[PDB]
């Protein structure tokens, strides 16, 4: 009935074989909370290697993904590679993709509901720049980033959406209430009630406890500590 | 200047139906005189390598331009090397086209792969609109300076021309060829004589079974980067172009 504790970590474009062989060790054998939904998020190159290691209870996911499941789009991956290989979920719509790379609001709404239809779950990204949280505008645009992913969900059981400012936990708390007063109004109220809303700034061991205890927060997306011992206990944050 | 054929797999494949590709492969009679180079999906890159015949390359379809960082979604040479590959594509047309790279970002991509000590296939190649206004010419001139600039040594370096134009169109061999000899004949002047004659060009517009024999026999054709005939088993006749 109440939501699910959910933490990501997202290891970017980092890692080798060894390297990255170290720290799949190290999560497989440290004790984790049994209420803790735990997801890894590894380089296309190491998505298969990856899921032959981890431990079944963990999950893994691509970090990128295109809306169509084959054709001529040299340099991409579609859902059906990404099962195939036996990881169930993806991240779309990373600050990075739409600001590094150009990513279109349109274009990341197209690969929501694609992989959802595919059978996948999806981690939904949204977030606002800094030039716009100066200009007061921080709830117009997320609402907007919101609106285009959920014109594209049918079923909200396999999505969760997390917030990244681009640029304190009492200022996360207010954005993620007033993003669940959203679902209420433009979906249902059982929506609102289910659905996990994680926190994507700069999360370390250090302020991962006081996060956690906002009545809205329902977990993270870890940055630049997922590929450190320290993931561990941001993954029990809450006991 | 040995013959070189790659194959370029694009967003296609799981691991049954490239299994099944690379067995065909590893048991066919293949030229001595012919140097092959296979084009896999990223996520399938280790895969292709631990089942491929050793005499057979592997390359990856795109890279970024650092070891390390703070890009989701992308993957390093050093990566490229880690699973034991030895070659990179860069500059594809849909890589320019559909996900909009440009060529400044293409030539840092080529000098970064070529200093970590891959081999790197580079392509260039003008759109249809281009191709009515004429300016062929000035387009991949223009696209292979962008490149050269970032060269040291050409020992490590093929280029490959796609006619984006024709791929509801049509590309002649003696098209293909007048387009080659160009290119050579800027490489003798903006590189050196020794570069010029030692150096691959192979051409990348639709390739099959069915035309590669007469493509293969152009005096500054040196080989085929070849797109949806690489998941047919008339790939192998391909390689054997010149027999």
């Amino acid at each position: 009935a109440p939501r699910k504790f959910f933490v990501g970590g997202n290891w970017k474009m980092n890692g080798d074989k060894k390297s990255l062989g170290e720290l799949i060790h190290t999560l497989n054998g440290a004790k984790l909370s049994a209420d803790t939904e735990v997801v890894c998020g590894a380089p296309s190159i190491y998505l298969d290697f990856a899921r032959q290691k981890l431990d079944a209870k963990i999950g893994v996911a691509a970090q990128n993904c295109y809306k169509v499941p084959k054709g001529a789009f040299t340099g991409e991956i579609s859902p059906a590679m990404i099962k195939d290989i036996g990881a169930a979920w993806v991240i779309l719509g990373h600050s990075e993709r739409r600001h590094v790379f150009g990513e279109s609001d349109e274009l990341i709404g197209q690969k929501v509901a694609h992989a959802l239809a595919e059978g996948l779950g999806v981690i939904a990204c949204i977030g606002e720049k800094l030039d716009e949280r100066e200009a007061g505008i921080t709830e117009k645009v997320v609402f907007e980033q919101t609106k285009a992913i959920a014109d594209n969900v049918k079923d909200w059981s396999k999505v969760v959406l997390a917030y990244e400012p681009v640029w304190t936990p009492q200022q996360a708390q207010e954005v993620h209430e007033k993003l669940r007063g959203w679902l209420k109004s433009h979906v249902s109220d059982a929506v609102a009630q289910s659905t996990r809303i994680i926190y994507g700034g700069s999360v370390t061991g250090g302020n991962c406890k006081e996060l956690a205890s906002q009545h809205d927060v329902d977990g993270f997306l870890v940055g630049g500590a997922s590929l450190k011992p320290e993931f561990v206990d941001i993954i029990n944050a809450k006991h």
